[PDB]
């Protein structure tokens, strides 16, 4: 797929802003969603994975313990008409980046090695290679 995943980012970052409301977060990471980029740096901040736990909460995408849910999930993927293998794949990333990723006394630090080990995996995967803009928007770019 590749373009169906940026694409289906209708309110996937519209709603960061309801969440940076809702637990006073700050503004750069709008910058941490907007393409990992890298090749292998989990990035210092934390409050992302907050806002990401957020939203996977808001959209369902989680069992009410905090595993992903594979066809809430896929339903997300299914919306635009994504590949029924890239869609099983992103699930199946998680099922793996948790099974390595151990435990931690916040749930925004456990996300965010999952979260980024997802980015990592689309990486490897060569579903990332240079298009940019994925997750965000333009606004003088600075």
């Amino acid at each position: 797929s590749q373009e169906v995943m940026k694409n289906l980012s209708l309110n996937f970052g519209k709603a960061l802003d309801e969440c940076k409301k809702e637990m006073t977060l700050t503004d750069a990471i709008n910058e941490d969603f907007y393409n990992f980029w890298k090749e292998g740096y989990e990035i210092k901040n934390r409050e992302t994975g907050c806002a990401i736990m957020c939203l996977s909460t808001k959209l369902n995408m989680l069992d009410p313990e905090g595993n992903l849910h594979h066809g809430n999930a896929m339903e997300f993927a299914k919306k635009h008409g994504a590949d029924e293998t890239m869609a099983q794949q992103l699930i199946d990333i998680v099922h793996g980046c948790e099974k390595s990723t151990p435990a931690n006394d916040d749930k925004c630090i456990w996300t965010l090695g999952v979260a980024t080990c997802f980015k990592a995996e689309i990486h490897k995967l060569n579903w990332a290679p240079s298009m940019d803009v994925a997750v965000g928007e333009i606004l003088a770019e600075v």
